[PDB]
């Protein structure tokens, strides 16, 4: 059993700014990782497919994971409206982390947050459960269309994703 690894399409506003890919760390956070997986592949008829990146928050993070909702509130689980923080085992130690967003404890479901920067001020607060594998510069220069207001100077959104397992 080795970690799943995913594919998004990075798209401003339609235009492909390229392809991005990640690794879930199954391995030590296996709700986290399956959770999120069927949700980048699209498997469970929903998820991360056109659902975007509502905050982006340059040199801090890139949150995403509106399906539901457009405020930083959209997602839930494969199994269930939030699961619990699986553990803290994995930390928020530089950027091209990936970690669960959720409203406190125990409340983590389908928002996650690139990090882009050593979010250390969110750990033990939030579930790392995944890193950049690729397309770091993709990420990079989807901050650049950040702002720090979180809210967008262009509208980024993952035309396709799915596994490359």
């Amino acid at each position: 059993m080795v970690n799943p690894t995913v594919f998004f399409d990075i798209a401003v506003d339609g235009e492909p700014l390229g392809r991005v890919s990640f690794e879930l760390f199954a391995d030590k956070v296996p709700k986290t990782a399956e959770n999120f997986r069927a949700l980048s592949t699209g498997e469970k008829g929903f998820g991360y497919k056109g659902s975007c990146f509502h905050r982006i928050i340059p040199g801090f993070m890139c949150q995403g994971g509106d399906f539901t909702r457009h405020n930083g509130t959209g997602g839930k689980s494969i199994y269930g409206e939030k699961f619990e923080d699986e553990n803290f085992i994995l930390k928020h130690t530089g950027p091209g982390i990936l970690s669960m967003a959720n409203a406190g404890p125990n409340t983590n479901g389908s928002q996650f947050f690139i990090c882009t920067a050593k979010t250390e001020w969110l750990d033990g607060k939030h579930v790392v459960f995944g890193k950049v594998k690729e397309g770091m510069n993709i990420v990079e220069a989807m901050e650049r269309f950040g702002s720090r207001n979180g809210k967008t100077s262009k509208k980024i959104t993952i035309a396709d994703c799915g596994q490359l397992e």
